[PDB]
Parts: C-alpha cells; sequence; structure tokens
C-alpha cells in the first residue's frame, strides 16, 4: 500500500513519481484530469467506490459522460474556475448518484505539479 494521507499539503509532489500501477496502492480514489475534464487516470480505489472499470473511463470526459451528477456549480464550476485561474485547492463533500447507489463522499480537487492537469482525490464519508 502507498502510504499517503488524504488531504496531504504535498500531495501534488508525492503524487508526481506514480506511474498508474503505484496509484493503484493508495488509500483514497484518485483521477487525474486534463484541463477539458478529460480523464488520463484513473484508479483502483476509485473503482471500488464508485463501481467503474478504471480501464474503461481513460480518455472519457468526467463532466459529460462518466459523471454527470457533478456538473453543477458546485463541482464543475470550481474544477473550470481552477483550470481558468491556473489555481485550485479545494475540499467538499458531494454524494454520487449517477447509475448507482447514492454514495457520500469527501471530494479533494488540486492542480497537479505537471502542466496542465488536475486531481480529484475522493474517500468515503
Amino acid at each position: 500500500m502507498e502510504h499517503v494521507a488524504f488531504g496531504s499539503e504535498d500531495i501534488e509532489n508525492t503524487l508526481a513519481k506514480m506511474d498508474d500501477g503505484q496509484l493503484d496502492g493508495l488509500a483514497f480514489g484518485a483521477i487525474q484530469l486534463d484541463g477539458d475534464g478529460n480523464i488520463l487516470q484513473y484508479n483502483a480505489a476509485e473503482g471500488d467506490i464508485t463501481g467503474r472499470d478504471p480501464k474503461q473511463v481513460i480518455g472519457k470526459n468526467f463532466f459529460k459522460d462518466v459523471a454527470p451528477c457533478t456538473d453543477s456549480p458546485e463541482f464543475y464550476g470550481k474544477f473550470k474556475e481552477g483550470v481558468a485561474s491556473g489555481n485550485l485547492n479545494t475540499m467538499f463533500e458531494y454524494t454520487f448518484d449517477y447509475q448507482m447507489t447514492p454514495t457520500k463522499v469527501k471530494v479533494h480537487m488540486k492542480k497537479a505539479l505537471s502542466g496542465d492537469s488536475y486531481w480529484v482525490f475522493v474517500k468515503r464519508v
């Protein structure tokens, strides 16, 4: 198990070293998005929470295709403001409810160290 705590202040530095295999060892869900919301990485723990197969959602658009329930000012709105601004670090509770049992989560979105990519981290509450 890769030992990194949800909400750590340097999480983006820690995860910068990890390949898709190491990401699967985290204790929480992790999704890497580009600035348009397309999925670049999607780990095992996220699939355990949501039921999605990680291999199959890579390359889909999180807000349009995968997670329409997040297309709202309270989630996608925050994302697109952070991309436009070039900075993003916000944590909030949300309920995921699209084609799944409604599941309450804590979400942390943070700009990655790389270029034009953004993390979404998820854990159950």
